[PDB]
RNA sequence: GAAUGAUGCCUGGCUCGAGACCAUUCAAUCUCAUGAUCUCAUGAUUAUGAGAUGUGAUGAUGUCGGACCAGGCUUCAUUCCCC
């Protein structure tokens, strides 16, 4: 209606405030200047970013359901109370493109009013309500000092909220007439009141139901000596109090007191009933036994009395004028709500009538509720016409559409009439009667009707237009509004209340540190100390204990007046803190057993060049050495370019800088090879080739070709071919001029003795391909060598290296991949060189930070030991010119230069290489059979993240430095085991080292689980499960003490490696691997791997599984359904095998 | 010209089993409270939001082996060949 227009003037004009009772839907208003304001494109498009902020998250759910029943224009919304630390950063990032308008709650953003955010996102525009409630303790209050000074383009002009739905501002003595605290809040939110000037524009189409009073109940409340009972209950109560969860049965007996008062006795009898259904829930789950003993105590106190009251088994002649055609849509409002819960219990039972309730979200430790979506079906539910009738009862009441209600029953609700005010607008009236039944006992009820006169007198007042705005100007400052000034004033007052909010948030944020022992550590607390001055000084000594991890955050101090302030005043000492801390070539020959000889340019070094070079084929080994006699020997060029293009004729045609075999050269045989019925002779053929090409060793002239083709095989027989001359006119038409000669002995060049026999040639029917079968095998020896020369020329680049103690030799074999041309690996230069990575980055980052973070500074040496890093260093060296599809093994390659160069010389020159790419006491002493000097460190590495009342330092890093260290020394042990054993072999025996279990067993071969000092007792408790499985973190302080005295030695690995290592080594041979089950199960089933499903029952044994070759068997134990099933599995299948 | 098997290696994806680590989910925990009510007041009582922790499993991802098929190369036996 036009009302709505009114304000829509009134509130596109300038910041408002509406006071009107549900507005006619003032969300709808909002919604639709909202929607005028972004088609109006803006100055800024984006700047319009308005927000109605609640905290109520159904309510959102509502709004999920308005602003996607509206808003053409994008909208988005959150589930809210989820993991959004930075999540709201890219939430920005995209709400910028997709959500004009998301939802949140008032305190997410409250935290994004912190870290000083672009620019108060570019808001300007706002909807809000339980304006009332923006006070003092209140966030919006808090929200609106900082936002006072709307400065920055105005980046929050204009101010709109909603005081409308809660009116219980407290003070109809203080506020008769129409603004007293009303002038304060818009004061405060700098929005300007606008009243409802009249009822015109209301009650046209908004009828309020009459309220209509009843005297006392329709209960019975007939029993007045179970008063005095329940008095001597009380005294059994103020027992229990004089012992001191006995609180929360103490209100449990309070409030079936008022149970038994308020509705006589047979009520208290049903609610007695759910105290047994409540009370053996709490006999089932709770462990504590002081709270079971008295849970003993409320069924034996509960069963007397609610079975006094089953024999002792209201309104209900008003439900019953309501129940002939039972009401549309029903509600009641009362506050208990387990009376709530055990009402319809009794309306089902007596007069037959089905009941619904609505509970509240309120609870403790799995509280037998109805969540918020649950909540939702009950509503949903009451959208259903059967459960209307069942009706609907709650007590937060508040955001829900409910519409013409024709009964109001606000049974015992008078704290918050102007809430129900609320309630009655909630249903519109046709003819409908509010009713309120309070007792004509207890007459108070006289004083609140009249509160509720005026309430409705205030409702009027302020419905005259400023009736105590401008009528007080002093007497208002001898009222409340000097009391409520624009006490923005104070400067530190609101950098102190943002230091209070934000380091305890921060104290709970450090608090999420890693406490491991247990999932939630107390490492931030405190302690309170009354600092009274005598003269009515009060001061507070706030004394405030850390963690070891917080240095210097340690404050006992009478700092301010209040605790709370003193509180207050220790978190700005601590935001201080934080903002610090948190915030004519040379001739040379080749010998081999005409030689061969290279010729370059180049002319060998004696030292690079390998003194004899190995090669190995099926026969036997041959090995050669080269020598440079005449340096600078001279040959013509055109010579050489003649019998160059014989050499690569030779690589092209013949095989399919240069090589020669030297008689003193023979020139003369390289150029004859260049260019290149009749009687066999046997000494041609006694070494040659036969072109088609065949190597001829020998012949045979007792058979010659007119021989028949000797088929030994009769099966299919085969074709004897009579004469070989008859052989080759069978297939290619060819015979012989004189068959009479030879057949020459078949040699196979080509890539059991008989089989080599069988083939027999003629030699005119062949043509000859001109070689010595000797420079045959030269010839076809020769590749080899030249990898063996392209190796020794990449020796010439690489031998001459930046610094090199000794020949690059042996990296020849680091520099060829692993398993690659039947050659040697590089691995374990490989591993050496990875260990040395993290014990020297653990090294040059102590060497940073000592004033480090452990798990920070872990993350730290990840980011250096990632291996994109060292591919870098790679890449600025460049090994590549002696295709990666990013993931490649070429950092193991970096990895082996570094280790062959430690070994090469020491780790000085290593570490010049890296440079050039890369930049109880005593008594656990004796059980580790040792000696120590500084027990300070001892102490570091005994203290534990958990520690009793006690706080000095942690072993965290000395673990991180030990690891590394013994990851080295471990690694140069196991190098120094010259086993050479399989690479996968290798791997194994590494994996086998790394685990953190075995140094849990070195602990336990020492036993310092009895020397430990900790604060937590579960944690020994789940390490003496651990020892007592060997007749986890102490692996970990073992580690702490190898750092300890890498400490002690000067970053030293030699000394304390002298202790562990015999100690260390015997139990290393022995695989005995724990993942022995799954890895020998896949592997002896490779056909048929079949598995059975465990993960459907806990602990215990399922292992009837479906493999076939290795067999089927069940192992018993108490939890192998994780592993070692399989393994017991194969010990009864060995068993049975 | 080739092939067959057996023979180990290596590569791809797929899968199963352990590490690590990321997200989800539901419970829970602990703070932070905020309104109202008595209490001169403290204090007590009642309604309702924020997180963070978080149990389990889920989905991943990154290492590490499995198998599995798909393949490249080679020995040990032959069959066959090429003038």
């Amino acid at each position: 209606r036009r009302y709505q227009l009114d304000v829509l003037e009134q509130a596109k004009a300038k910041n408002t405030i509406a006071f009107l009772e549900t507005g006619a839907g003032k969300t709808l208003i909002a919604i639709l200047l909202i929607k005028s304001v972004h088609k109006d494109l803006m100055s800024q498009n984006r700047k319009m970013l308005s927000v109605f902020l609640v905290p109520k998250v159904p309510l959102v759910y509502q709004q999920a359901e308005v602003i996607r029943n509206q808003t053409c224009f994008q909208v988005g919304h959150y589930c809210g109370e989820m993991g959004q630390d930075f999540w709201d950063s890219r939430r920005w990032q995209r709400e910028f493109e997709s959500k004009q308008v998301l939802v949140m709650t008032a305190q997410i953003l409250l935290n994004i009013l912190r870290h000083s955010i672009i620019r108060m996102e570019t808001i300007d525009l706002l909807i809000l309500d339980e304006c009332h409630h923006a006070v003092k303790k209140h966030p919006y209050s808090l929200v609106m000092s900082e936002f006072y000074h709307t400065t920055p383009k105005d980046k929050r002009p204009a101010i709109f909220g909603m005081t409308a739905s809660p009116v219980n501002l407290k003070g109809v003595s203080s506020q008769v007439d129409c603004a007293i605290k009303i002038r304060n809040l818009e004061t405060k939110l700098d929005s300007t009141v606008c009243t409802i000037k009249d009822r015109k524009e209301l009650e046209k189409h908004v009828p309020m139901p009459s309220e209509i009073v009843v005297e006392y109940d329709k209960a019975a409340t007939m029993w007045s000596l179970h008063e005095t009972i329940k008095q001597m209950i009380a005294a059994v109560e103020e027992a229990a109090q004089a012992s001191s969860g006995a609180a929360n049965l103490i209100h449990k007996l309070r409030a079936i007191n008022y149970t038994l008062a308020e509705l006589g006795q047979w009520c208290a009898y049903k609610v007695g009933q759910s105290f047994l259904s409540a009370l053996q829930s709490d006999e089932r789950v709770n462990f504590q036994v002081d709270v079971k003993f008295q849970e003993s105590y409320l069924s034996e106190v509960v069963s007397l009395l609610q079975c006094e009251l089953l024999e002792g088994a209201s309104l209900i002649k008003l439900l019953l004028k309501y129940q002939h055609t039972a009401d549309f849509r029903a509600i009641v409002f009362v506050e208990r709500v387990v009376a709530a819960l055990v009402l319809p219990k009794v309306f089902a039972e007596l007069p037959s009538l089905s009941f619904i309730r609505c509970a509240s979200m309120i609870g403790h430790n799995n509280s037998q509720e109805m969540k918020s979506s649950q909540m939702q079906d009950t509503i949903s539910k009451f959208r259903d016409g059967h459960v209307t009738l069942l009706v609907a009862t709650s007590v937060a009441e508040e955001g829900l559409d409910i519409r013409q209600c024709n009964v109001v029953m606000r049974f015992d609700l008078a704290k918050t009439v102007l809430a129900y005010i609320q309630s009655r607008g909630r249903a519109r009236k046709p003819g409908s009667d509010y009713i309120l039944m309070v007792e004509r006992g207890n007459v108070s009820h006289a004083a609140f009707l009249r509160n509720a006169r005026n309430s409705e007198e205030t409702l009027r007042k302020e419905a005259i237009e400023r009736t105590d705005l401008s009528h007080l100007k002093d007497t208002s400052r001898l009222i409340s509004i000097d009391a409520v000034p624009g006490t923005v004033y104070k400067v530190e007052a609101t950098g102190a209340m943002v230091s209070l909010n934000s380091a305890v948030g921060l104290v709970h944020f450090y608090c999420s540190q890693l406490p491991g022992d247990r999932y939630a550590i107390l490492r931030p607390e405190f302690s309170m100390e009354k600092h009274e001055k005598p003269g009515g000084h009060t001061e507070y000594s706030c004394r405030l204990q850390l963690p070891c991890n917080a240095p210097f955050e340690i404050l006992e101090g009478p700092v301010c007046s209040s605790m709370r302030l003193a509180q207050q005043a220790v978190c700005l000492a601590a935001c201080k803190k934080l903002h610090e801390m948190g915030a004519e070539v040379c001739e040379s020959s080749k010998l081999f057993h005409s030689e061969f000889a290279i010729l370059f340019g180049n002319e060998l070094d004696a030292e690079v060049l390998s003194m004899s070079m190995d090669l190995y084929v099926a026969r036997a080994m041959i090995t050669k050495a080269s020598l440079a006699f005449k340096g600078s020997l001279d040959i013509t060029e055109n010579q050489l370019s003649s019998l160059k293009k014989f050499h690569v004729r030779l690589m092209s045609i013949v095989l399919d800088y240069l090589f020669v075999p030297v008689t003193g050269i023979n020139w003369e045989l390289v150029e004859k090879i260049t260019k290149t019925l009749m009687m066999a002779d046997g000494c041609m053929v006694a070494e040659d080739l036969i072109g088609k090409r065949f190597y001829v060793d020998s012949i045979c002239y007792d058979m010659s070709a007119e021989t028949s083709f000797p088929r030994k095989e009769g099966y299919l027989g085969p074709l004897e071919y009579n004469t070989y001359a008859d052989y080759y006119k069978q297939k290619y038409g060819v015979d012989l001029n004189c068959k009479q000669q030879p057949l020459i002995k078949g040699r196979g060049v080509s890539y059991v003795l008989d089989k080599t026999y069988y083939v027999f040639l003629p030699p005119e029917l062949c043509v000859v391909h001109p070689l010595s079968g000797s420079l045959i095998r030269g010839a076809q020896r020769l590749p080899s060598i030249m990898r063996r020369v392209e190796s020794m020329l990449l020796a010439v680049q690489l031998k001459n290296l930046i610094s090199y103690p000794i020949p690059t030799s042996k990296i020849l074999e680091a520099l060829t991949a692993a398993s690659c041309q039947e050659t040697f690996c590089y691995e374990r230069a490989e591993l050496l060189g990875d260990a040395y990575l993290k014990w020297v980055v653990s090294r040059f980052l102590f060497l940073k930070y000592p004033q480090k973070h452990e798990g920070q500074l872990t993350r730290m040496r990840q980011q250096m030991v990632s291996n994109m890093v060292l591919y870098q260093f790679a890449l600025v060296k460049g090994l590549q010119s002696y295709r990666v599809l990013s993931s490649k093994t070429l950092a193991d390659v970096v990895e082996a230069l570094i280790g062959v160069y430690y070994v090469e010389g020491g780790k000085i020159a290593a570490n010049h290489l890296m440079k050039w790419i890369g930049i109880d006491f005593v008594g656990l002493e004796r059980a580790l059979k040792y000696e120590f000097k500084e027990k300070g460190l001892l102490v570091e590495a005994i203290t534990h993240a958990s520690r009793p009342s006690s706080g000095v330092s942690c072993y965290q890093r000395l673990e991180f430095v030990g690891d590394a260290v013994l990851d080295h020394l471990i690694t140069r042990h196991l190098f120094f085991t010259y086993t050479s054993l399989p690479p996968g072999r290798l791997t194994d025996l590494r994996a086998a080292a790394v685990n953190n279990e075995n140094f849990a067993r070195v602990a336990v071969k020492h036993k310092l689980h009895l020397y430990l000092r900790h604060g937590s007792s579960a944690l020994e408790k789940q390490i003496r499960e651990f020892v007592k499985e060997v007749q986890k973190v102490l692996g970990d302080i073992v580690e702490s003490i190898a750092g300890a005295i890498f400490l002690d030695s000067g970053k030293d690995t030699t000394a304390a490696w002298k202790v562990f290592q015999p100690l260390l080594q015997p139990m290393v041979t022995p695989e005995t691997l724990p993942m022995h089950p799954v890895r020998e199960l896949q592997e002896r089933c490779q056909q048929q791997a079949e598995g059975l499903e465990y993960k459907a029952s806990r602990s215990g044994n399922t292992a009837t599984v479906e493999v076939f070759i290795d067999g089927v068997q069940v192992g018993v134990a108490q939890n192998p359904q994780k592993k070692m099933a399989q393994k017991l599995a194969a010990r009864n299948a060995l068993a049975a095998l």
